[PDB]
């Protein structure tokens, strides 16, 4: 409402972590950035495991 936090989206299709920083992401998966990072992509929590990982945030979309 006024505070506003940051939002969740859902994963076209899944991801395999390259880095021990990235996140395991599976096919329409729910994601939650956790810190923007100025190059383009997030941090996030994936809705599995609640691990969390980072991975560009222009690769997911609003949730459905």
């Amino acid at each position: 409402q006024t505070s506003q936090d940051l939002f969740s989206y859902q994963a076209l299709y899944s991801y395999i972590p390259q880095n021990d920083d990235e996140l395991e992401l599976r096919d329409g998966d729910i994601v939650d950035v956790m810190e923007k990072c100025d190059d383009g992509w997030f941090v996030g929590t994936s809705r599995r495991t609640k691990q969390f990982g980072t991975f560009p945030g222009n690769y997911v979309k609003p949730l459905y």
